């Protein structure tokens, strides 16, 4: 991958919320030497989130004792007790190995977040699980993980949401050691997903307005819907949230974006939130990928995506996502291509594996409009990108690799109007994955593709009427 993040060796797997120390983001990640086997939190520094620098493991695998998913936060006030400035973490962990005791334990580093020392006693107790006897107990016992922490500025103290089964679970504490158990979040269409990493945050509107933000990773599949990353505005009055609607906005339709992870940006904080996710589905994560045999690693984040909640029409709020600004400074070539109305297919005069291709896509009859990357000469394999209906689709079935083929997840789509004749595209190509920001970023697809060496074509195609592909603009990035 030539600027998407990859671990050094070994599998990569859910980042956590970065923490921001000594002029730098520090990124953390679930990593394990072996394909989905146990591991821990491992350490990446970057300044600008497209560049990263890696420091290896900072909460190491203890024998039969797994460090899983939690966040940190920079106890500035020194209301933990363990200096101000301390980073202080919490982690999921199975006590003695066993899941169903799944619980919180509590890390603390007095040097930014390099180190980290452990304190043995879990601050918030997996009481359910002792107690669990029924198989629907001990089921409801062995999902109490990811806890995301947050400060509340109007209250002054700590909440932190922790993911259930089809729910989440909230406590309040004012030194991230002691806490108050408070009341869950309930949402009434269960075939959403279960909750996993979730998130919780405040962010200021473009109209100045404050709100909350509750999300998780989640699986709708099953209904037609994404396995990514979903969210509810709305408030949180330190017993309880509240959503403004309960069913959920999708921050990705794309096949993946796991664990998804969002934290204020360095410049504005309150305005200007980033995100990553890691590229990976668990409908097929456990296995072998091309990376592994080539180079001894499985596994790759998104790019770094900015946030930003935009008011809507009758009081409502939305969010709105684009590549992270710095990725422009490790371009290294910008081609523009003349405007061309096809009718049928076209090839581009363009090929490579690395690159940002922006264009506009007109058309009145065509029932089909669309762009084809990571295209063989032999005219065999390409990910195909278009409107067709009510769906803007990246379907990557064409690109189905031997041996690590991804179907019958081929085809993934993001809504569109019907009736729109026209849409802008921006989509950011490297050598194993495909991320689409459509129009104004309401909607993205992020998807892994695994290209072969030969695929770096484009191609054009309409079907059954012509399409004015215009400000066609190609720009090749490069290490740094
Ligand atoms: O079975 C889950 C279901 O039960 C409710 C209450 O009706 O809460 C269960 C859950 O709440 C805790 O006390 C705290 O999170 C847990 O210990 C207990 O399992 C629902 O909210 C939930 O959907
Ligand atoms: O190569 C372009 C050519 O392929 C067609 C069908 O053979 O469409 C491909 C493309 O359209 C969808 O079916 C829309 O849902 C995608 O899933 C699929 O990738 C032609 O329409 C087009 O001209």
């Amino acid at each position: 991958a030539v600027y998407h993040m990859t671990p050094p060796s070994g599998w990569l797997c859910n980042p956590q919320r970065p923490v921001t120390t000594h002029g730098a983001y520090q990124l953390y990640y679930l990593h394990s030497d072996q394909n989905n086997g146990p591991g821990g939190w491992d350490h990446a520094s970057t300044t600008d989130g497209v560049a990263f620098t890696h420091h290896g493991t900072v909460m190491p695998l203890r024998p039969d004792f797994p460090v899983w998913s939690g966040s940190a936060v920079v106890d500035t006030a020194n209301t933990a007790g363990f200096g101000a400035g301390a980073v202080v973490a919490l982690a999921t962990q199975p006590t003695d190995g066993v899941r169903k005791y799944q619980e919180q334990y509590l890390y603390w580093s007095t040097d930014g977040g390099f180190t980290f020392t452990a304190l043995p006693d879990p601050v918030i107790v997996n009481t359910d699980g002792r107690a669990a006897t029924t198989p629907a107990e001990i089921e409801n016992a062995e999902w109490f993980r990811d806890p995301k922490i947050h400060w509340d500025t109007a209250r002054g103290e700590w909440v932190c949401v922790i993911g259930r089964l089809r729910y989440a679970a909230f406590y309040t504490s004012p030194n991230l050691r002691d806490w108050t158990l408070r009341r869950n979040f309930d949402y009434p269409n269960h075939a959403l997903g279960g909750i996993e990493c979730p998130d919780l945050f405040e962010i200021t509107a473009d109209d100045g307005t404050r709100h909350w933000v509750l999300a998780a990773s989640m699986d709708a599949y099953g209904i037609g819907l994404p396995m990514t990353y979903a969210y509810w505005t709305g408030t949180w009055d330190g017993e309880q949230f509240h959503a403004d609607d309960l069913t959920p906005q999708w921050l990705d339709w794309g096949w993946d974006w796991y664990a998804a992870v969002t934290w204020p940006s360095i410049d504005a904080p309150e305005t200007k939130r980033l995100a990553i996710a890691w590229m990976n589905n668990w409908k097929y994560a456990a296995r072998d990928v091309p990376t592994d045999a080539s180079d001894g690693y499985n596994g790759q984040n998104s790019i770094v995506r900015e946030l930003r909640l935009a008011r809507q029409p009758g009081g409502w709020y939305t969010l709105l996502s684009t590549p992270v600004a710095a990725l422009t400074n490790y371009v290294t070539a910008t081609t523009t291509l003349p405007d061309r109305t096809v009718d049928g297919s076209a090839v581009l005069p363009w090929n490579g594996r690395a690159y940002e291709i922006e264009l506009d896509i007109a058309w009145d009859t065509a029932t089909n409009v669309g762009i084809s990357v990571g295209r063989s000469p032999d005219g065999t394999r390409h990910t195909n990108i278009g409107k067709y209906g009510a769906d803007l689709y990246v379907d990557r079935g064409p690109s189905d690799l031997a041996g690590y083929s991804l179907a019958p997840y081929s085809r993934a789509a993001a809504p569109i109007d019907p009736g729109a004749r026209s849409v802008h595209l921006r989509i950011l190509v490297d050598t194993q994955s495909v991320e689409v920001f459509v129009n104004a970023g309401h909607t993205v697809l992020s998807q892994q593709v695994h290209f072969a060496e030969g695929d770096t074509g484009i191609s054009l195609y309409t079907d059954g009427g012509p399409a004015h592909f215009t400000g066609i603009v190609v720009r090749e990035i490069g290490q740094a």
